[PDB]
């Protein structure tokens, strides 16, 4: 069996952080995995937005005009942390541009407009069910979806299910080939993850990712596809939480967990 062939000190890492860390990493060549708290639930925070963009792309396979459709919105749509959509309030943006902003800047107004167009939290959850993910659940609209309350299963998934779904969408057959490459390209252009999984990945390897930062309960995360040169790609997810509302998240802890995961797979980095 190919899970955790090499032990890594995840317990000491989460103890120093003062919380819990969940990790699942897959070598798509051999099938070997690294797994630590991988089936526990952790808050998604903004990381749901990557799967939202994939759901939009899936719909575009049946609606050739969807991605270029212009969307206008009012000032009431501009909630905190809407860095791209606030620059186009007076003009509108296309569905594709809103999707890119949601993925690459974690733009909240853009994500809310797209979620409404998909049928809300239940519509995104239905898309995840359609690719075989039985763990993911989105339950609320922003901003309370980021409340990260200990023990609350709303707006959560597991590191394992996040990785399995990411693999299906970026490397597998869940999206048609043009849409698959567009999803990969949006993730590759993310701007918010330079201190997380990317900090553990050599600069000469390709990588795409989506981050999340709830702002409470030490809760933050990142998931990524990584293409080391000369071998098959790696898919991984790192999620954190902590017991007290004012516990701080740590980007360094996410980068360190990613390093341990790559070491556990025997990937020289």
């Amino acid at each position: 069996m190919l899970t955790n062939l090499v032990a890594e000190p995840f317990a000491k890492l989460e103890q120093d952080f003062g919380g819990s860390i969940g990790v699942y990493a897959m070598d798509t060549g051999s099938g070997a995995t690294v797994s630590y708290r991988a089936e526990e639930r952790f808050p998604l925070c903004s990381s749901f937005k990557g799967f939202l963009a994939a759901a939009v792309l899936a719909r575009s396979q049946q609606q050739a005009g969807l991605l270029d459709t212009p969307i206008r919105y009012g000032k009431n749509a501009l909630v905190p942390w809407s860095p791209i959509s606030e620059k186009y309030l007076t003009t509108g943006m296309t569905v594709a541009e809103l999707s890119a902003a949601a993925v690459q800047y974690s733009d909240n107004a853009a994500a809310n407009l797209l979620l409404k167009e998909l049928g809300g939290p239940a519509g995104l959850t239905a898309f995840m069910r359609s690719i075989g993910d039985t763990t993911f659940r989105l339950d609320r609209w922003q901003l309370e979806l980021n409340s990260a309350i200990p023990g609350d299963a709303r707006d959560t998934s597991s590191p394992r299910a996040v990785t399995e779904s990411l693999q299906k969408l970026t490397l597998g057959s869940a999206l048609a080939a043009p849409q698959r490459q567009q999803f990969v390209d949006w993730l590759k252009g993310n701007t918010t993850g330079n201190h997380r999984i990317r900090a553990a990945v050599p600069a000469d390897w390709a990588v795409g990712d989506k981050t999340g930062t709830c702002g409470v309960y030490g809760t933050a995360n990142d998931y990524a596809v990584v293409w080391p040169t000369g071998r098959a790609p790696i898919v991984l997810a790192v999620y954190t939480r902590a017991p007290n509302k004012d516990d701080k998240h740590s980007e360094a802890v996410i980068a360190a967990a990613a390093r341990l995961a790559l070491e556990g797979l025997g990937v020289n980095g």
